[PDB]
C-alpha cells in the first residue's frame, strides 16, 4: 500500500487474530496496566513532541489517556490505589520499550502511538459494553472514563485525520520497514502482557 497508514493496518492484521486465550479482578489487572503503559507512552510523547519524526501525531487533547486511567483506577483500587495497583514483569518490558524508543529511536515512536491510541480508540465501544455487562457496577458513574475521549466528536473523521498525519511523515524505505516492525512488537508486548495476566489469574 502506498500509506505507511495502510502498509500499518495490513501489517496489523496477520498479528491482530492471536492471543484468543483469554471477572472484575481481570478487569482491575487490564486497567492497571494501561496506566503503567500511557504513563510512559505519554511521557516519551512529551519529551518528542516537537520533533519533525513525531510533531505531525501530537494530538494533546484529543488522546491523552492518563487522566482518566487515574479517575477509573481510584474506582477500582479505592483512594489509595497508587500504592496497592500491582505492576509485573511483563508491565515493566513495555514500559521500558516504551522508554527505549522514546529516548534512542523517536521515529518509531508513531508506532507505539498508533497500536496504542487507535487500536484503543476503535475497538473501545466492543470491549467496553461488551465486558461491562459481565461486570455489573452501581449507579456511581466512574471507573469506564478510559473507554470515552471526551475530546473527539467523531472518531471516524479522527482516525482519518490521524492516519494522513502518519502518511505525512517524512521517511525512508528502511525507517518504513522499522516502524512496521516496531508495531509489530507492541502487539507482541500486548500479547504476552495478557498471556502474564493470565499465568496470573489462574494460579
Amino acid at each position: 500500500p502506498q500509506d505507511l497508514s495502510e502498509a500499518l493496518k495490513e501489517a496489523t492484521k496477520e498479528v491482530h487474530t492471536q492471543a484468543e486465550n483469554a471477572t472484575r479482578d481481570g478487569f482491575k489487572l487490564v486497567m492497571a496496566s494501561l496506566y503503567h503503559i500511557y504513563v510512559a507512552l505519554e511521557e516519551e510523547i512529551e519529551r518528542n513532541k516537537e520533533s519533525p519524526v513525531f510533531a505531525p501525531v501530537y494530538f494533546p487533547e484529543e488522546l491523552h489517556r492518563k487522566a482518566a486511567l487515574e479517575q477509573d483506577l481510584a474506582f477500582w483500587y479505592g483512594p489509595r490505589w497508587q500504592e496497592v495497583i500491582p505492576y509485573t514483569p511483563a508491565m515493566q518490558r513495555y514500559v521500558k520499550r516504551l522508554h527505549e524508543v522514546g529516548r534512542t529511536e523517536p521515529e518509531l515512536l508513531v508506532a507505539h502511538a498508533y497500536t496504542r491510541y487507535l487500536g484503543d480508540l476503535s475497538g473501545g465501544q466492543v470491549l467496553k459494553k461488551i465486558a461491562q455487562k459481565a461486570l455489573d457496577l452501581p449507579s456511581s458513574g466512574e471507573g469506564l472514563a478510559f473507554f470515552t475521549f471526551p475530546n473527539i466528536a467523531s472518531a471516524t473523521k479522527f482516525k482519518q485525520l490521524y492516519r494522513s498525519r502518519m502518511n505525512s511523515l517524512e521517511m525512508t524505505p528502511a525507517v518504513r520497514q522499522r516502524v512496521i516492525e516496531e508495531a509489530k512488537t507492541a502487539f507482541l508486548l500486548n500479547i504476552q502482557l495478557f498471556e502474564e495476566l493470565q499465568e496470573l489469574l489462574t494460579h
